């Protein structure tokens, strides 16, 4: 029979089992097609996918970060063009921007799932600090005042940091700055996506406001030396009062309770990111699916992508992974009325903003990760006292690099 291979990026402790649970109805209905997933770590995925495209040794299908689709699709003869092959009228319209190469009419990926980053908070810590989560995180200024109340108060048998966020180089370095830049009134690029603009006065204002939360002692400075994975685990172990995280962590914390009784899942809530002077904006990300032009089973590969876009598969994928569907009909299922999941859906719908879907963006994220993390080294006073002037110089240099890539 036809043996389809596909690469997936992990966001759970059992990536392959989860995937096989979703595709079992497809293999049942199509007995002559089998699906075998192979996990590729996030840090290695961009290089591994790029090498697969240029060399011609690839699986049939791979997951791709939504923000990388245009970079891979723009590579001569790398991907099967999907424009006209997938019925996109059933998708959440906003999810389609990252499936195309901006400015062209060429679609090289299919939207698979969506995610955003929301504000997790500890209900018990807020009660002790006199913070009302419903209202006190609503704006930048209220958020900062709430962190001041939370900072260093003893909950149970430890002093909690008010906000825990990672600072080490991973792909989330830029994502975690994005909505602060947006909320300040700035953007990474011009409307056309051909010019970097995050050294504007407003972009710098958002960068300054967020990074100086750590200067002012409201962020756990030691956590800035760690990556997203470590902060997610630390929050699940009760280390912080608040953290901005994606919805998949809810699955981790639920499993922690089942496996050892860690009750952390029972004393957290989630609210939308605080509103800045520009209005409310949120990070919109997720992943798409692509078919390698080197595939010798392109017919079956397209059948499988269409399955992943089916309502039933979209609903089941969200339940197992906690990611958000990209297909409108999936939200008819009552599972999405859950008090935590509804926050993520409302936030990405009303306020979600995705990066420009341009071929150079994937390369830009490499530079963003290496460049913007130097801001956290400035805050940590590794090499000299903190200085906003140094942050400005870092951002100017990064902007010059990104302009050259674009
Ligand atoms: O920037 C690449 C890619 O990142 C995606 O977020 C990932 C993140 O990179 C990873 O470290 C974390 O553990 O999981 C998240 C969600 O899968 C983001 O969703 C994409 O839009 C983006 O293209």
């Amino acid at each position: 029979s036809v043996k389809l291979t596909m690469w997936i990026m992990p966001n759970s402790d059992t990536p392959d089992q989860d995937l096989l649970k979703v595709v079992k109805p497809f293999t049942d209905a199509n007995p002559h097609i089998t699906v075998e997933p192979t996990v590729v770590d996030w840090s290695a995925a961009l290089t591994k996918i790029t090498a697969a495209a240029t060399s011609g040794e690839a699986p049939d299908i791979t997951q791709v970060g939504s923000t990388w689709t245009a970079a891979i699709g723009a590579m001569e003869g790398a991907l099967v063009e999907l424009t006209g092959k997938i019925d996109t009228s059933a998708f959440v319209e906003s999810t389609l921007q990252s499936a195309y190469i901006k400015g062209t009419d060429k679609m090289f990926g299919m939207p698979w799932f969506t995610e955003t980053r929301a504000l997790f908070y500890r209900k018990d810590a807020c009660e002790k600090a006199g913070v009302n989560p419903e209202t006190d995180f609503a704006t930048w200024d209220k958020f900062k005042d709430a962190l001041k109340k939370l900072n260093g108060i003893e909950v149970d048998g430890k002093k909690l940091a008010a906000l825990g966020m990672p600072g080490k180089n991973d792909w989330n370095v830029v994502h975690n700055f994005s909505w602060w830049i947006y909320g300040a009134g700035g953007d990474f690029v011009n409307e056309e996506g051909t010019q970097a603009t995050f050294s504007s006065e407003n972009a710098l204002k958002g960068i300054k406001f967020y990074s100086e939360l750590a200067v002012e002692g409201l962020m756990d400075e030691p956590s800035l030396e760690k990556n997203t994975s470590d902060i997610e685990s630390a929050f699940g172990d009760g280390a912080y009062a608040t953290a901005f995280m994606g919805p998949w962590v809810i699955s981790s914390y639920t499993k922690n309770k089942e496996e050892n009784g860690n009750d952390l899942i029972d004393k957290i809530g989630v609210t939308m990111v605080p509103e800045g002077p520009a209005g409310r904006y949120a990070f919109m990300g997720g992943s798409n699916l692509v078919i390698f032009n080197s595939s010798k089973n392109k017919d079956e590969a397209l059948e499988l992508l269409k399955f992943f876009a089916s309502k039933e598969a979209q609903v089941e994928y969200s339940k197992v992974s906690k990611m958000l569907p990209v297909v409108k009909a999936a939200y008819e299922d009552p599972y999405f009325e859950d008090s935590l999941m509804k926050v993520f859906k409302e936030q990405v719908d009303k306020y979600g903003k995705h990066y420009a879907s341009v071929p150079g963006w994937a390369s830009a994220e490499v530079i963003f990760s290496e460049g913007l993390s130097k801001i956290w080294d400035n805050v940590m006073e590794v090499d000299g006292a903190y200085s906003y002037d140094k942050t400005v110089q870092i951002v100017k240099d990064v902007e010059s690099q990104i302009n050259q890539i674009l």
